[PDB]
C-alpha cells in the first residue's frame, strides 16, 4: 500500500544529454540524432533584461557554441530558433539515440522531469502539468533545458524542456516544438499566472487512492450528481468532469461510485478539520488515475 | 526555487534488475557479477503464514527457479541464505554489472528506491530512513527485491532490497547484506513499529529550505540555546542535535542561526495554525541538508 508521486526510470534519457554553453550562459540540450535542442536564451548576452532575440540571432556565430558530453565535443553546423528553442545541427550523431517521439501533454497529465544541471543528469521526480501551464517543481539556474518526458506503451515520448520561473515560484517550459505551454514568453518580464483551476479527476484519483490504502473517515452517507458537481465546479476553480470512465476500474475494486467522491471534494475543499488523508492536509490534484491504478494495482 | 524530493537517476542500477520466480512467487533480483540477491521468501510455499526458513531451505531445488532479463534466462548453480537474502549464484555474468559497493543507510539518511514489479523497472522516487529502520513508500505484491540506492562521489552504493509492510503501513527492508533495517523478521506476523522520531537534523534542513525560497513567516524575534531544544527534543520524539556543522553553509547563505530554527521547531510542532510552508501543513523531516542544499544552490 502508500502513494507516492514517482517518477518513470530515467536510463534511456540520460544519455542524450549534453552541457549547451555560449558565452558566459550553461544550460542543457537533448542531443538526439545530429540535433541538439535547447533553450534559445543560452545565446542570449544578458538574460536578466528583456531580450531582442532578432538581435541576438544576428550576432550569433556557430564557432560560439561549446557543447560537450563528457569527453565528446560537438561542433555546431547550422542553428534555427524553433518556437522559443534553438535546434543546432551536430556533427555527430549521438550514438545512444533512443527510439522516441514528440508530444504535448495537457492539463493534468503526469510527466517525468529529468533534472539537469550544467550538462549532468542530477535528478528525477514526478510532475502534473496545472491548468496554466506550469508545474511546480524545483529548478535554479543551470537548469533550463532539463527534459520532461513520459513512457507509454513502450513508447518514449519528449514532452518538456525547462525555460523559466514566474514570479509566484511556477515553473514554465515548452514542448520540443518550442511552444511554450501556457503562451508565456521566454523572457525575464513580470508574467501573471491565473487562477490555478484544480483537475477534478486527479482529486477523484487521490480520494480513490486513500479508499484503495483503507482510509475511509472522510466519506459520509451523500453523494452528488455529476451534472451539480459541475455546476459548483465552474464557480470554485475546479475542473468540469466530461467522462467517468477512467474511474470504471476504482470504483468497481473499491465499490465506491464517482458521485460519492464529488460530494467528498466540495465538503473537504472547505477544511480538512485538522486531519489528513494519505498524509495530506488539503485536496491533492497531482495524481491521474493511470497514476494511482498503476502504483496501487500493478496493472496498466 | 523549489523544493521537491527527488531520486538520483535510476540508470546505472536498471540494467541489474532481474524477474525472480520460485513456485507461484514472483519478485524481483539484483544481478551482478554472476550473482542475483533477492528476498529469501521466494522459495517460501506459503508467504501468508509464518514460515520455517529452515524447512523451505531443505526441500529447495536449483532447478526450480526461474530468473529471467528480457531474453536472457539465467540458471541457479548455489544458492544460500546470507541474513534474510538469497544469494544465487548463476551461471552467466551481468555485462551491464556497474561499479559499486555495499553499505547501510543510517537513520535520517535519503536514499532512492527503483520500484520494480515483477522484474520489470516500473519507478523511481526518494525516501528517507525513519527512525526505526522504517521507510514510506509505495510497494505492493510482486515488488519485493525492489533496489535501493545512493550515489556519492560518483559511487554507486546498494543499501536497500525491499521485503515487506507492516500493520501500519510502513515499508521494511534489509541492506544487500541480508541485515533487516530495524531488526523486524521476514515473517507475515503482526510486528510493531514503536514510537517514530522525528530527525532534527532533517526539519532544520526544511525549514532553511523555505527561507531560501523566499517564505519567513514562521521565524519570530526567539532563537532556542541547543542544550535547551535537546532537553525538549528527548520528551517530544525529536532526535537530539550532536552538531550544527552540517548548517554552516545554509545559515552562511540565509543570515538565520539554527538556534532561530529550533524555536521554530518547537513552536510549529504545536501546529501550523491553517498555513503551510512550502505546501505542507506540518513539519516535514523527509530531507537532509545535503539535499537541500544539491537542490536549491546546485552545490556539492
Amino acid at each position: 500500500s502508500g502513494l507516492r508521486k514517482m517518477a518513470q526510470p530515467s536510463g534511456i534519457v540520460e544519455p542524450c544529454i549534453v552541457r549547451v554553453a555560449y558565452g558566459s550562459n550553461v544550460l542543457n540540450g537533448l542531443w538526439i540524432g545530429d540535433e541538439v535542442i535547447c533553450p534559445r536564451h543560452v545565446i542570449a548576452s544578458d538574460t536578466s533584461r528583456v531580450i531582442n532575440y532578432d538581435n541576438e540571432l544576428s550576432s550569433v556565430r556557430l564557432h560560439n557554441f561549446s557543447i560537450a558530453k563528457n569527453n565528446v565535443f560537438l561542433g555546431v553546423v547550422s542553428a534555427k530558433y524553433k518556437g522559443v528553442n534553438l535546434v543546432l545541427k551536430v556533427n555527430q550523431v549521438n550514438p545512444n539515440t533512443p527510439e522516441h517521439k514528440f508530444k504535448s501533454v495537457k492539463p493534468g497529465e503526469s510527466f517525468n522531469i529529468l533534472a539537469c544541471y550544467e550538462g549532468c543528469p542530477g535528478s528525477v521526480y514526478g510532475v502534473n502539468m496545472r491548468s496554466q501551464g506550469t508545474i511546480k517543481g524545483s529548478f535554479i539556474a543551470g537548469t533550463c533545458g532539463s527534459v520532461g518526458y513520459v513512457l507509454e506503451n513502450g513508447i518514449l515520448y519528449f514532452v518538456y524542456m525547462h525555460h523559466l520561473e514566474l514570479g509566484n515560484g511556477s515553473h514554465v517550459g515548452s514542448n520540443l516544438e518550442g511552444e511554450m505551454y501556457g503562451g508565456y514568453e521566454d523572457q525575464p518580464s513580470m508574467q501573471l499566472e491565473g487562477t490555478n483551476v484544480m483537475s477534478s479527476d486527479n482529486v477523484v484519483a487521490f480520494l480513490y487512492a486513500a479508499l484503495i490504502n483503507g482510509e475511509r473517515w472522510f466519506v459520509t452517507n451523500t453523494s452528488m450528481s455529476l451534472e451539480s458537481y459541475n455546476a459548483w465546479a465552474k464557480t470554485n476553480s475546479f475542473t468540469e468532469i466530461v467522462s467517468t470512465d477512467a474511474f470504471n476500474m476504482l470504483a468497481a475494486k473499491t465499490g465506491y461510485s464517482v458521485e460519492k467522491l464529488l460530494e467528498c471534494i466540495v465538503r473537504l475543499n472547505k477544511g480538512f478539520g485538522g486531519r489528513t488523508i494519505l498524509s495530506y492536509g488539503s485536496l491533492c490534484d497531482e495524481f491521474t488515475p493511470t497514476e494511482v491504478i498503476r502504483q496501487m494495482y500493478g496493472v496498466n
